[PDB]
């Protein structure tokens, strides 16, 4: 181990010992006649503000070794998330951070990506082409060539993300509500979140049903990459992760949808989820209304609505999409589902 290396060693060690239990906000909703509760695992109360900074560390830790001195410059692509951690943890290490960014990128994200000092990469691809992730690791090899001491975790096929999320996420999951949870659904991009997740399920709960979700154009399963305006949930590339047969179900939800569970959760209960969440609270009431046995479920609900307020909570972003933040009107998108404290 050179110097740098242990000591990026010790500080990732000491963030995950010092890392807090994230909290699950237990909710009910009606679906089909049938009570149903949702178990939403809020992983963007967290020092990061997203599930992304568990991932960060894993893949921190993963590179540390490749680290001689501190010439090092950590490069990455990012929809968002992971640029915050990957930003945090490099400020609060001294090391240089670049984050690899489209134009898509929720402003508020952006915004806590700066703060950090990192340095933002845009590609300039336009808004409502379908070839903004390859472009970004497109831009991200040009940099890895032209800067030396560069270093890319690759967050895409580092097995590392899958990883943490089957020793750490998934056990503190089943620890908390393990004997409870009949299903859990799962946002993908990368898809390294539900590939962990699954691992440690289909061994430690094999009778728990594992869920992707998914929305419109994303092509993690396969398919034609196609336009969307939801960040975080979707990738223009197949899973190096995850393969179909590794979960028990996949259900795509209209962005729509998605956006309506945040502002209709919202205004029901006060939490406000993030984008990807929404979608994953979609998903779990269209799953559910075809399951009438499936009564409990844990929803992964990846980051909060903080993150998305200039996108999916503006009403001004909204007008473009003719949706309104009415949160009666938007019911209307989820059939009618209410939520309660339960
Ligand atoms: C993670 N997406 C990112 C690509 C990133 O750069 O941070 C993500 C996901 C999907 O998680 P995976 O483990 O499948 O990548 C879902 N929701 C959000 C908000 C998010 O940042």
């Amino acid at each position: 181990l050179s110097t740098t290396a242990a000591e990026v060693l010790e500080h990732v060690d000491a963030a995950v010992a010092a890392y807090p239990e994230v909290p699950i906000a237990r909710v009910r909703v009606e679906v089909a006649g049938i009570p149903r509760t949702l178990l939403l695992k809020l992983e963007g109360r967290s020092p990061w503000r997203s599930i992304k900074g568990r991932t960060a560390l894993g893949l921190v830790r993963s590179i540390a070794p490749r680290m001689a001195s501190r010439d090092v410059t950590v490069v990455e692509s990012t929809s968002g998330n992971l640029g915050v951690a990957l930003s945090a943890i490099c400020r609060d290490l001294g090391l240089p951070f670049v984050a690899v960014v489209d134009l898509k990128q929720s402003p508020v994200i952006q915004a806590a990506i700066e703060a950090n000092g990192a340095r933002l990469e845009v590609v300039r691809t336009p808004a409502a082409a379908t070839t903004h992730l390859l472009d970004r690791l497109d831009r991200v090899r040009k940099l890895v060539a032209e800067i030396p001491g560069a270093v890319w975790p690759n967050q895409y096929e580092n097995d590392a993300n899958r990883h943490v999320h089957e020793t750490w996420t998934a056990p503190e999951i089943d620890r908390q509500v393990g004997g409870e949870a009949q299903a859990v659904f799962v946002a993908v991009s990368t898809g390294g979140t539900l590939a962990g997740l699954a691992a440690h399920f289909r061994r430690a709960r094999p009778a728990t049903r594992l869920v992707a979700v998914d929305v419109e154009g994303s092509t993690v399963f396969g398919g034609v990459p196609g336009g969307r305006v939801l960040t975080g949930i979707g990738a223009s590339r197949r899973s190096t992760f995850l393969t179909r047969a590794e979960c028990d179900d996949l259900v795509y939800v209209r962005e729509a949808a998605a956006i309506a569970a945040c502002h209709v959760l919202r205004a029901d209960t006060g939490i406000a989820v993030g984008g990807s969440s929404g979608a994953v609270v979609a998903g779990a009431l269209d799953h559910l209304a075809a399951h009438p046995g499936l009564t409990t479920a844990v929803c992964v609900c990846a980051d909060l609505g903080e993150n998305y307020a200039r996108t999916v909570y503006d009403p001004d972003w909204l007008a473009p999409l003719r949706l309104t933040d009415d949160p009666g009107l938007l019911r209307s998108r989820l059939r009618g589902a209410r939520f309660h404290h339960a």
